[PDB]
């Protein structure tokens, strides 16, 4: 079962949609939910892999925050926190607070201001058969 919508990309049991066009990160999270996909969510280096060599090079949103309760990370796939790729000294909740999760352009994470208008955000979701 590798089939996934037209213009999503295909890997490992999931399809991903390398979304472009300034967004904060609610409006790529209903962006995402639009195509009937959510915000990514990352569970092991091979699919850090994929997603770092084909990520934007300004910056990406993907689907992990600390909105809630600060320190705690939540996936939008709710899956443990399993698998991380932090930027060296990230997170570090920065300015008065950064609760939502990028990739910067090397693929390694940041957290970052909630209202930051990134030009890119990844979606996926499970491939069908
Ligand atoms: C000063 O803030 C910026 O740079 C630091 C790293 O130096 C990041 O942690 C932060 O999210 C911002 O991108
Ligand atoms: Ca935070
Ligand atoms: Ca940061």
């Amino acid at each position: 079962c590798n089939t996934c919508p037209e213009a999503w990309i295909y890997f490992q049991k999931k399809c991903y949609y390398f979304g472009e066009g300034a967004k904060k990160w609610i409006q790529a999270r209903y962006a995402c939910e639009n195509l009937h996909g959510r915000l990514v969510s990352i569970h092991s280096p091979e699919e850090q892999d994929f997603l770092t060599k084909r990520a934007n090079w300004r910056g990406s949103w993907i689907g992990l925050r600390d909105l809630d309760i600060e320190g705690e990370f939540i996936w939008m796939d709710n899956q443990p926190l399993d698998y991380s790729n932090w930027q060296p000294g990230e997170p570090n909740d920065a300015g008065q607070g950064e609760n939502c999760v990028m990739m910067l352009g090397s693929g390694k994470w940041n957290d970052a201001f909630c209202g930051s208008e990134l030009h890119g955000w990844v979606c996926d979701r499970l491939a069908t058969c």
